[PDB]
Order: C-alpha cells, then sequence, then structure tokens
C-alpha cells in the first residue's frame, strides 16, 4: 500500500545526481545566452525568472526535460482579451509616452508575437553556432526555444513578458487558497507581477497569462501552519504526493510509448489537479505523513475524476478548462480515464518493482 509508495520515493531519490548535473549542464547555457540578448537593444531588459528548484531559474518537467523562462520587464501594458478565451490575450501599449524599446515588434496597436519570437530565436540560433566550442543543438508558439544538449538533455526556452500591474479580470475567482493558505496570503500573492507567454490559439499575435512563478511560493510553503515541515512534529505529505502523481503520468507514458496515446498530457495537468486537492483538503491534519497511502489516492482520485469528465480548471482561470477537447482530443482522455481507474483499482500495479 503506502510501503509500495513509499519504496517508489525511495527510488525516486536515487536519480538525484543526475538530474543536478544536467540542470548544472542547463544553468551554464542558459547563463551564455543571457549576456547575447542583453546586448540587443529589445532584449537588454532580460533576465532569469525564478520558477525552478534547481539553481532558482532551471524547472524539471521531465527526467531530462527542463523548463527555463526569461522574462522581459514591459511597462505601461494594456490587455485586450482575444475572443471569450479569458487565458489568451493580445498586447497593446497604455498612449505612447515615449517610445518603448519593443517597438520594432508593433502591428498597429498590438505588440506581435512571432515577430518578437523571430528575433528571439535568430539570437539563440547564434550563440549555439558562434561558440561551437559547446555541445548544443536546436529542436522543433511558446516553448519558444527546445535545446538539446549533448544529445540527452532538452531545455525548452520560453520568452515572457512582465507585467506589474493588478491581474487580469479572469483570474478574479481562482487562486482558491482562502481557507487552505489564508486570504492574507491569496492579498499578498496578487500582488506579485504576472507574466505573458507567447502562445498561439488559430495561429495569431496573442499571449496566454502565466503563473508559473508562484508555484516556488507555494509548493515550499504548503501547509495551513506556517511551520508545517519546519520541525519534525509537523510532517506532511504534500510534497511526496505531487512527486508520486508526476511519477505515475511519467510511467504510464513511457509504457503507452508504442501508440503515443498519452503525449497531449503534462506535469503541468498533473499540478493543477494535485492544487485543486490542497484546496480541498486545506488542513495539516488531511495531509499527514503516516497517511500517504490515502492521500495519494485522494489525489488520484480527482485526476480520475477531471479525466472523466473532461474538466480540469487552469489554478488561476477558472473558465479555462485545460481539458477541453479544444486542447485534448476526447479519445486521449477516455484512454487515460481506463488506464488510471485500473491503477488505483490495482493497487498501482505500475509501481512494482
Ligand atoms: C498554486 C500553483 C499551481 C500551478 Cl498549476 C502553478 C503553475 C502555473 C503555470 C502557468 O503557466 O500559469 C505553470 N506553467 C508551468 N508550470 C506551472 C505551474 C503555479 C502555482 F502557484
Ligand atoms: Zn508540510
Amino acid at each position: 500500500g503506502a510501503s509500495k509508495l513509499r519504496a517508489v520515493l525511495e527510488k525516486l531519490k536515487l536519480s538525484r545526481d543526475d538530474i543536478s548535473t544536467a540542470a548544472g549542464m542547463v544553468k551554464g547555457v542558459v547563463d551564455h545566452l543571457l549576456l547575447r540578448l542583453k546586448c540587443d537593444s529589445a532584449f537588454r531588459g532580460v533576465g532569469l525568472l525564478n520558477t525552478g528548484s534547481y539553481y532558482e531559474h532551471v524547472k524539471i518537467s521531465a527526467p531530462n526535460e527542463f523548463d527555463v523562462m526569461f522574462k522581459l520587464e514591459v511597462p505601461r501594458i494594456q490587455l485586450e482579451e482575444y475572443s471569450n478565451t479569458r487565458a489568451y490575450y493580445f498586447v497593446k501599449f497604455k498612449r505612447n509616452p515615449k517610445e518603448n524599446p519593443l517597438s520594432q515588434f508593433l502591428e498597429g496597436e498590438i505588440l506581435s508575437a512571432s515577430k518578437m519570437l523571430s528575433k528571439f530565436r535568430k539570437i539563440i540560433k547564434e550563440e549555439i553556432n558562434d561558440i561551437k566550442d559547446t555541445d548544443v543543438i536546436m529542436k522543433r508558439g511558446s516553448p519558444a526555444v527546445t535545446l538539446l544538449i549533448s544529445e540527452k538533455i532538452s531545455v525548452d526556452i520560453t520568452l515572457a513578458l512582465e507585467s506589474k500591474s493588478s491581474w487580469p479580470a479572469s483570474t478574479q475567482e481562482g487562486l482558491r487558497i482562502q481557507n487552505w493558505l489564508s486570504a492574507k496570503v491569496r492579498k499578498q500573492l496578487r500582488l506579485k507581477p504576472f507574466y505573458l507567454v507567447p502562445k498561439h490559439a488559430f495561429q495569431e499575435e496573442t499571449w496566454r497569462l502565466s503563473f508559473s512563478h508562484i508555484e516556488k511560493e507555494i509548493l515550499n510553503n504548503h501547509g495551513k501552519s506556517k511551520t508545517c515541515c519546519e520541525n519534525k512534529e509537523e510532517k506532511c505529505c504534500r510534497k511526496d504526493c505531487l512527486k508520486l502523481m508526476k511519477y505515475l503520468l511519467e510511467q504510464l507514458k513511457e509504457r503507452f510509448k508504442d501508440k503515443k496515446h498519452l503525449d497531449k498530457f503534462s506535469s503541468y495537468h498533473v499540478k493543477t489537479a494535485f492544487f485543486h486537492v490542497c484546496t480541498q483538503n486545506p488542513q495539516d491534519s488531511q495531509w499527514d505523513r503516516k497517511d500517504l497511502g490515502l492521500c495519494f489516492d485522494n489525489c488520484v482520485t480527482y485526476f480520475l475524476q477531471c479525466l472523466r469528465t473532461e474538466k480540469l480548471e487552469n489554478y488561476f482561470i477558472p473558465e479555462f478548462n485545460l481539458f477541453s477537447s479544444n486542447l485534448i482530443d476526447k479519445r486521449s482522455k477516455e484512454f487515460l480515464t481506463k488506464q488510471i481507474e485500473y491503477e488505483r483499482n490495482n493497487e498501482f500495479p505500475v509501481f512494482d518493482e
């Protein structure tokens, strides 16, 4: 039961040295790309967005797949929602007080995502070739660039517009942490900046809202108690449940590699469902380390329900469905529903040794 879950968690620890060295290779490549993008007039205010756990700017998305975000401070930014999508926006500038460094990417009033991505991709592709003394290649809206380091490690590089303004209206009912992390913490988190990433909706100049930077703020300060996991009397299994849910999807994805039916599912879907389970189970006593087996079942059941009902609300944008047929086809969801159902009813044979 939970002894099998705990053995899985022990096994995961053994691949820590390999993830850390890969993250170090990622950190080096990313830091060189930063100095070159800073030379460019359009990207001088660019910087590494702190989202990860490995050297601040390196987020792990799969065994050897890293996600790195570059942020660009964009002041006096006005947003216009694209046709009731709630997550996709056209990007404009308030009222021309002085000619901005991003004026080259303008298309009327709207700032062009593909035009900025083109210069971003062109500066990036240059650093791989100009300094060929490194072992990097390009492989293919956002992630903007996928870099393959020594034919093994892949880094997804995302360009993000930074906005220090109030969060859009579509997020008003999102981040439902009040009963768990408090209204005080919800208020404080909503004062932090938000990001826009050039993800296409069909192919246009829309930008998707991104709250990836908020994850580290909650994952590492996850309890109702401020001292949750800071002493021996307060040990919860929230982080372990998230690792097991990610592990579960990774193992299922690899097992169905022959027909690739699970290709569309990602750790982002698992994290979103995990964080909805934290909202439903707000007390630290609902995540006692001794109750690992039940807490994991709570996570799997909720994820199963999302799949079956074909609905997984974005944690920040409740009217944005990550599981709509627009994003993931009916057959793929029905397929994962069956696999997760079997795994749950059979005490997770995919975790067997
Ligand atoms: C409580 C919490 C939950 C989630 Cl799901 C996220 C989050 C959000 C985005 C995003 O694009 O908006 C992510 N993109 C890749 N990983 C992401 C993680 C952040 C949080 F603070
Ligand atoms: Zn804890």
